[PDB]
């Protein structure tokens, strides 16, 4: 649960940067 | 539930990461 | 729980910018 969170919601996040540059 | 703190936490972490740019 | 949860995955994203940075 906790890795789930914690994964999921920094994995889009960092995504955002990625998308951002 | 999950999703409810996964949308939170998604919105504050873009302002951080832009405010630390 | 909530304030845990967003302060742990927040705080572990940060580091990605120092990290990256």
């Amino acid at each position: 649960w906790l890795g789930f969170i914690a994964g999921l919601i920094a994995i889009v996040l960092v995504t955002i940067l990625l998308s951002s540059t």
